[PDB]
């Protein structure tokens, strides 16, 4: 079997990426924030605090012929940015594209924080890292992809993500047709439960390749790039007027200013980011001060290859016996 959905942008800045999903039966249409950075398939719904919904679709379990609780098992989940969400676990029929996944932990939200409740347009996420930081207690569940991946016609996943436009996210098969050249593969570690691969360098603008290992995760979840303070400064300072703002919270830079490019190693490959993707935009509403889509990984603990980074390739997530992950240009 294969799957194919397309993902589309949240807002006009691509803050994050939005795709459809069938939860239940009858099917109950959700979108969700696909994020290969977690392992929790969870949603807003008919239990999550009132006062805590502003917009969202919800999954109601009981009009779901197919809904069934998970007795006595729970769920809580903490991100990067200082979001979390919890709840409880119910099983029902998942569908992704076309692609159907029978028995899926479909985690129930009854309580959410700020962030998530203030974005209307997202109504859930569903991970994609590795099933062992799934949240689910006392048993731990599979993610979408571990329980499709017998049944796929290949054991992958891709992602290729538009700048300013929808893209798709594909299973059990790779598209040919969507990326110019080979594709660059790559060795992943999983100790951590992530995509987390090492790149082989940087270079700022037309300026010459730095060779340097940087280990890093594969995250669709995150929205900018976090890279090392170095690399970070590196960029920077060929932006006329860019500085770090304590205040503002990482780099930011003149909204007049042109932006360089940043390339970043696969390999022997090279993945080359626009400079226009690495603005996004004024850090308040009519300000002239826009904020940078590079920013320091320091005291994250890991450097994050988030969307800036993956939306200028086509990445392939090989989910066989030994992970990899593909990069091609697009």
């Amino acid at each position: 079997s294969t799957g194919s959905a397309t993902t589309t942008p949240i807002d006009s800045l691509d803050d994050a990426y939005i795709t459809p999903v069938q939860i239940g039966t009858p099917a109950q249409t959700l979108n969700l924030d696909f994020d290969t950075g977690s392992s929790d398939l969870w949603v807003f719904s008919s239990e999550t605090t009132a006062s805590e919904v502003d917009g969202q679709t919800i999954y109601t379990p009981s009009k779901s012929t197919t809904a069934k609780l998970l007795s006595g098992a729970t769920w809580s989940i903490s991100y990067g940015d200082g979001s979390s969400s919890s709840g409880d676990v119910y099983t029902d029929t998942v569908s992704v594209g076309g692609l159907t996944v029978t028995g899926q932990a479909v985690e129930s939200a009854k309580k959410v924080s700020s962030s998530f409740t203030e974005d209307s347009t997202i109504d859930g996420l569903l991970g994609l890292a590795f099933s062992t930081l799934n949240t689910v207690s006392p048993t731990q569940q599979k993610t979408f992809f571990d329980n499709a991946k017998a049944s796929l016609d290949s054991p992958v996943f891709t992602a290729d993500l538009g700048y300013h436009a929808p893209g798709t996210y594909n299973f059990g098969f790779i598209d040919t047709t969507a990326y110019t050249g080979s594709i660059t593969y790559t060795a992943v570690s999983t100790k951590q439960g992530f995509w987390e691969w090492t790149s082989t360098g940087y270079a700022v603008g037309s300026g010459t390749f730095k060779s340097t290992s940087i280990d890093g995760i594969a995250d669709t979840g995150t929205t900018l790039l976090y890279l090392p303070a170095t690399v970070v400064s590196a960029y920077w300072a060929q932006v006329s007027g860019a500085k770090s703002s304590s205040s503002v919270g990482g780099y930011v830079f003149p909204c007049s200013a042109t932006l360089p490019s940043f390339t970043f190693g696969v390999g022997s490959a090279r993945i080359v980011i626009p400079g226009d993707y690495i603005d996004f935009g004024p850090i308040s509403t009519g300000s002239s001060s826009c904020f940078g889509g590079i920013q320091s990984s320091a005291g994250i603990g890991i450097n994050i290859f988030g969307d800036v980074a993956l939306k200028a390739a086509f990445v392939v997530f090989n989910g066989a016996t030994t992970p990899t992950l593909g990069f091609a240009s697009k």
